């Protein structure tokens, strides 16, 4: 029913450092700052940890278990306090990462809403079983990116992957 | 302590395909409703899941896998999301959908308010132990229906089962 | 594929007030027993505990916090061990524990063999949305039975509730 | 990254026994109350009563006792998204150790505010806490960054400076 | 029922570099390696993981990131393996890091076997409330030791505590 | 320590695609195989038949099958006290991916056996990858350490090495 305040906590999964990845995560955010259901967004590039006893922070390099940690679990912190997920999927190069939070979130019985993007719209339509079957709603990110302003993320009604080649 | 703002979110179950058992749930709603300590409620009747594939779909009848899968997510969905489940219990007709999730719920450690109705309030009180032990708080729905508007749902303080036979 | 040691642990859920329920139970253990993939049967019903400060215990009165506790978690303590889940599902009297269980069993990511048995074959074939759901694999009490003997345990291959009308 | 409305829904873990530990759980509810971040805040001693109890603090409890009041604690982790506990680094309360398995097996962050009136005694913590709790707050020298912490995202801070035994 | 195949696997947990402490824990081995329902028995300090980066290791000093991590995991594995928990509790100095993972196996539903130990048994009978709710089965370590060798860890029958004044 | 009896159950995931990968996965389960620790593996490769799909690899399957196969391969996952994933690091597949953190979502262990045909290139790990496996067994240098593996308890193993994204 109507809630009588934001209940929607979204866990903002996505790939980043490529270019139209980083425009794609930036869109989503000004898109979810217009629902009315969202509470709060969380979207683990934002802020960072910083690790005082890591001298040269290598971006891409090493990294120490210390920033490791609390950064990764700063993510799983961020699924942990989110209700849903919606995860801004790359079609042309997979993430992991991303396939990692889904799976991690489905297991904890909360909804994923699954945002695919390709810049290969003409290639075949295919995906890995495990993401259409675990993703619960699908938001076409190349057609329907806006939804994300209108869906209604208190009860994030589910939408079956369909149409989409299993191999 | 006191919330700063609502917080309860209420996963509504209960059966609805008898008149009484509707009539508990709009009742129910409409209690809920006056309680400020919640936040949201999720009623899994309310909307529903279309499948575009699916000719004439009858109730009862055999539903495509799609929206059996859709449907069943939007529950698992607002139970996911919910803080506590508040469910309208037929204790003359046992509603095994309910039951599951009942135990859905207790897996996930979410505390579980218990609302018995019978139209035989003078017959004798036996409940089923899992429920009996799985259940939080119990608020009589033929006597106590109406606290629903008060409970602290924030908070949603125990009340164990107590006065019914165990088989 | 093939196991080096039988594997699968069974939660043999199963309403046990009715003589019919008691002989498929019966039935049942005899047929899981010759099942070379099982390691372990557990029934609910087998043993039970004995509260010592509990004068005159009856069946269906009001039973100790105590036994109810013990009795409830050595319950919740055999689906953890288990594996599986296996309910002589009662489509007649629908047993809201067995169904709480499998809710409970589900929300672990447990597979859960249902077997549903009516002494009404030939009337309509209706399942709560839940039950259809949530369950993984179906062998039909009536005529497959005996196939208990022979599920790989090991891996219960799935096998979709389909057949029923959802409600 | 702004929630819209506060979302941290604390459970508020701790001793309550000495005057030190009933008064460290009186600051940090004053503090919480202060932090913009938190929708709620739940203190476990703020209790069931039995009526079929004839009860003494510390003595035999009814079962039904014991389980509401297990249970309204489970319950209230169960609502919160985070555990914050006024640790006592004196005298080790198993109570709230076991909540911090329990919130970390869920997966839920926990918030460690370790207290000491032996500063003459080597930091040291067991690693399963060290380890399980996801960000510190000292409270002997930071207490007051709880009013501050953004609960909406509890941003990690792993436990160091810490003889792990 | 009766196991096919040794069933139980125990997570042995116990606080540790004290005397007494390692004691007890020396004589639990034997005792459940004389369990026949035994099939695995892991015990944390038993071996340990080496960090190649550490210098010069200093059991109880600060300890790499990458130690307390695996070695955490370690424990988190082997609480995840099992089937049950067996905890030497010590009465006398409580050990937090046991209680954490007494919380942490209810929390994942498994069933814990507390062996509480004191060394003054004249002292007052106390313990938290959580320890005394949250463990399934308590078996006084002062006094039923031996139970850990007959003790059915195939199906660890519940023993809800009992006796002991709680604060 | 001893185990009485095999305990570890492997679920074997991996991708199964390439020749590439299904000789991997041939190997893996011949080496899996001689490991006494193990007492089962599962590989989701080796199906479900709708009956009443009338079906092309790679093309539109019934939803039947779809639902059935994926809950084959998660109840695979929860039959499993652990996860032995051939992890392709040239075609990165989702699937596996979602199915680790699935794993560690249950808090099970997961070992990692990257593959890799490209040595040429910067050793590099996802974080989520990196920080979520428990266990990294390399499957181009320490391949056969898959029969030695003691599965029953799964002894850690950090992943080190990889630059993180
Ligand atoms: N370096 C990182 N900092 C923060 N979050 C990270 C990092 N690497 C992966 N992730 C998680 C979050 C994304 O949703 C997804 C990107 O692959 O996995
Ligand atoms: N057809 C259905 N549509 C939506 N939800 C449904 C359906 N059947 C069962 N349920 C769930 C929700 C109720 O709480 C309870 C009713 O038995 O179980
Ligand atoms: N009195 C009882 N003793 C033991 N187990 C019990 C009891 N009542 C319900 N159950 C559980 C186990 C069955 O699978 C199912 C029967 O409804 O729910
Ligand atoms: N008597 C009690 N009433 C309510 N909660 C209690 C009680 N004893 C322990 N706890 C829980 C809550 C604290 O966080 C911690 C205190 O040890 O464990
Ligand atoms: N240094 C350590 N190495 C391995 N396991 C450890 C360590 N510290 C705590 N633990 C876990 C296991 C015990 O059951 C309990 C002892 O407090 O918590
Ligand atoms: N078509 C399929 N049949 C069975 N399992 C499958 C399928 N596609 C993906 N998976 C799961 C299992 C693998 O570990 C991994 C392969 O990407 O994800």
């Amino acid at each position: 029913m109507k809630a009588v305040v934001p209940t929607g906590k979204i866990y903002l999964g996505s790939p980043f450092y490529s270019d139209a990845q980083r425009e794609r995560a930036a869109k989503a955010k000004e898109l979810l700052a217009k629902n009315p259901s969202i509470a709060h967004v969380f979207f683990p590039f934002d802020d960072g940890f910083t690790d005082p006893d890591e001298k040269n922070p290598e971006i891409g390099g090493i990294r120490s278990m210390v920033w490791r940690d609390a950064t990764y679990q700063n993510d799983l912190t961020g699924i942990s306090n989110a209700t849903c997920g919606v995860f801004l999927y790359d079609m042309d190069q997979l993430d992991d990462g991303s396939a990692f939070e889904i799976g991690f979130m489905r297991a904890m019985h909360k909804p994923v809403i699954l945002v695919p993007f390709t810049e290969h719209p003409e290639k075949e339509k295919k995906m890995n079983l495990m993401i259409a079957q675990g993703v619960t709603t699908i938001i076409d990110g190349n057609t329907e990116f806006e939804k994300l302003a209108d869906y209604n993320f208190n009860e994030c009604p589910s939408n079956p992957v369909r149409g989409y080649g299993i191999y």
